[PDB]
């Protein structure tokens, strides 16, 4: 797998947790994923990078409590990661980012 916008959006939105391909960033260097190599795929098949927390710190988003946004890759499949985002409320706000967090819109 669940990578797609509406896909992790509807997922998130029930089971209240990303789906199961996600790991977090950290998670990921413990398993010798190397952004500059851009081997996630190698060394984590079938995962993407997901879970962390969205500081918010251009108010670009609604305001929320310090640890309440989070943020998910979108679209991944091998390779560097690409420019496509989903960022999630702790009160279950869905938005989507397709310029690396530049701007914004609501997805639910």
């Amino acid at each position: 797998v669940i990578n797609t916008f509406d896909g992790v959006a509807d997922y998130l939105q029930t089971y209240h947790k990303l789906p199961d391909n996600y790991i977090t960033k950290s998670e990921a260097q413990a398993l010798g994923w190397v952004a500059s190599k851009g081997n996630l795929a190698d060394v984590a098949p079938g995962k993407s990078i997901g879970g962390d927390i969205f500081s918010n710190r251009e108010g670009k988003l609604p305001g929320k409590s310090g640890r309440c946004w989070r943020e998910a890759d979108i679209n991944y499949t091998s390779g560097f990661r690409n420019s496509d985002r989903i960022l999630y409320s702790c009160d279950w706000l869905i938005y989507k980012t397709t310029d690396h967090y530049q701007t914004f819109t609501k997805i639910r």
